[PDB]
């Protein structure tokens, strides 16, 4: 499982584009997932300023189609092709800086999980 990568988006819109995070399929992987775990739930994230405790983003992670992510649900994928994922600012209607948050992403090959940091620039 070769390391996803992030895009920072260079944003304060419901539905803004946060930030994205694109991965190389493995093998024998059939289905891949990346998801928050603040709301674990709800497939809800967290991006906090490190430089500013009081200033943070809810957000969801969606797919191509813009679907939401979850644990237990996946884009469809094929090998060796490399699949983009979008974080979407869930709050209503942001001062800049480095956010951070932790993400999961799961492959089906049985199911492998691993944790990916998410550290990212708000302009």
């Amino acid at each position: 499982a070769p390391e996803p990568q992030i895009q920072p988006s260079f944003v304060g819109k419901e539905g803004g584009l946060l930030f994205s995070v694109s991965l190389t399929v493995p093998e024998n992987v059939s289905q891949v997932t990346v998801y928050p775990v603040y709301d674990e739930d709800y497939g809800l994230g967290r991006l906090v300023n490190t430089a500013d405790d009081s200033q943070s983003i809810i957000y969801q992670i969606v797919d191509d189609k813009g679907r939401k992510m979850l644990k237990d649900h996946g884009a469809e994928v094929t090998p060796n092709q490399q699949i983009t994922f979008r974080a979407l600012n869930y709050t209503s209607g942001i001062p800049p800086g480095i956010y951070n948050d932790q993400v999961m992403v799961g492959y089906y090959v049985e199911i492998a999980t691993k944790n990916f940091p998410v550290s990212t620039t708000i302009s």
